């Protein structure tokens, strides 16, 4: 190890990503909707 | 309508928990972990 602070990339990008879906489509529930997208996140990158 | 900025809140506190869940939890896959945690929030408060 080299210290106590080494978070892992890509978190902030994907989480990014959330704020400009829930901005733009505004699902009713955030909850499921975060479910989905994540979800859907698995089945998309091919 | 007031303006074009009045982003919901509520939204910047769900997200920060997974910054503390990803980085204690340490999970191998993110996208998988996403929906299993949103997919069990929508099971918790009950």
């Amino acid at each position: 190890h080299m210290g106590h602070i080494q978070i892992p990339p890509g978190l902030t990008e994907l989480l990014q990503g959330y704020t400009v879906e829930v901005l733009r489509q505004q699902p009713p529930d955030l909850v499921d909707f975060a479910v989905e997208y994540f979800t859907r996140l698995r089945e998309a990158r091919r």
